[PDB]
């Protein structure tokens, strides 16, 4: 059954809610972003209408065969009405074609369900600056001031002069970078062009890209892997033993790899910085585990919610345990009385 947290009270509506079967009451179904735990259910025998951003669109159609008469695309930054309530949807800063939603209850009330995101002070100059927000409905994924990352620029930067240094001292080197999901491209499209290489991958990876709106993509990916020095491979063949079995694949075109897996946070956070950071070696084989987030950190987090200022806040992540929604509970109120609203 539906969670409470997934339903917006005064509407028909849910988020991110399609692996609870038919949800009494429900008339439009929203989903943020195209991340498994979040469209959990999806088909192409679901037949009540999907509120949606246009590449969410693209990837429901593509991937998971849901059929067009019934995916509804909304444009960004625009006032929409859906079932007699207006709502907007915003860029979240997490993947491609992630979302936020400002829900303009009937009876006053303003909601906003940030879905996943990386909250960005660029956010203060959206359409959030205009008015006042009741009710916060959050992705405290990472709500806990032991949760630091440097900005994804620097974590670039980190991965472009990597990869340059390597593959100059070192011309039969190749690059691999990790993937399962959709988000984090830059890590390896910025690799590639640093390189004048495409970057080569699965047929099945290719499509997904495909469905993305990133300009001119024909010019930076491709299905033809021996005519590309950097290569996209599932997150688990990131270890000594499938590299390994990778390289051996490549008829001798090789003789090093150099490999990344962006990650989220690692304890390894609280001690190095990002410049300081250092592979695991064995043989020729270097694998890095650089710390590219697509949600806030605990400092970009407070930042926004201070900014905001929310009568109630209604956390969406780590709410399965006491412990968890204790701690969170009191950095709300933390954040509360420092800023005085
Ligand atoms: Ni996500």
């Amino acid at each position: 059954t539906c969670p409470f947290y997934k339903k917006i009270p005064g509407t028909g509506f849910t988020v991110d809610a399609f692996q609870y079967g038919v949800v009494e009451g429900c008339t439009a179904y929203f989903l943020t972003h195209f991340h498994s735990d979040h469209y959990a259910g999806l088909s192409k025998h679901f037949t009540f209408p999907v509120y949606c951003s246009e590449i969410t669109g693209n990837l429901l159609k593509n991937k998971l065969h849901v059929q067009e008469q019934y995916i509804h695309p909304l444009p960004l930054d625009t006032e929409c009405i859906v079932n007699g309530v207006k709502v907007v949807l915003l860029d979240a800063n997490h993947c491609p074609g992630a979302v936020m939603i400002l829900f303009y209850l009937p009876n006053g009330t303003v909601i906003l369900h940030t879905g996943d995101f990386r909250a960005d002070p660029s956010m203060e100059r959206s359409l959030l600056a205009d008015q006042k927000v009741h009710m916060l409905y959050l992705d405290t994924t990472y709500c806990s001031p032991e949760y630091t990352f440097p900005s994804q620029q620097e974590v670039i930067r980190f991965a472009i002069n990597t990869a340059f240094e390597a593959v100059t001292l070192n011309p039969h080197a190749l690059v691999v970078c990790g993937t399962y999901s959709i988000g984090k491209e830059k890590v390896f499209l910025a690799i590639a062009d640093v390189l004048g290489s495409k970057v080569g991958m699965s047929q099945e990876k290719y499509k997904t890209l495909q469905c993305l709106n990133i300009p001119e993509i024909n010019s930076l990916i491709t299905t033809d892997m021996c005519s590309s020095l950097v290569h996209l491979l599932p997150m688990m063949q990131i270890n000594f033993k499938g590299l390994q079995s990778h390289l051996k694949k490549c008829g001798g075109k090789y003789n090093q790899i150099l490999a990344f897996r962006p990650t989220g946070w690692t304890h390894s956070n609280k001690f190095t910085r990002i410049a300081d950071v250092i592979p695991q070696t064995k043989g020729n084989i270097s694998i890095y585990g650089i710390p590219y987030s697509e949600h806030s950190s605990y400092l970009e987090m407070k930042r926004f919610v201070q900014w905001l200022k929310p009568q109630k806040i209604i956390p969406t992540v780590n709410v399965g345990t006491w412990k968890s929604r204790s701690t969170m509970e009191k950095y709300f109120r933390e954040w509360k009385l420092e800023a005085g609203y």
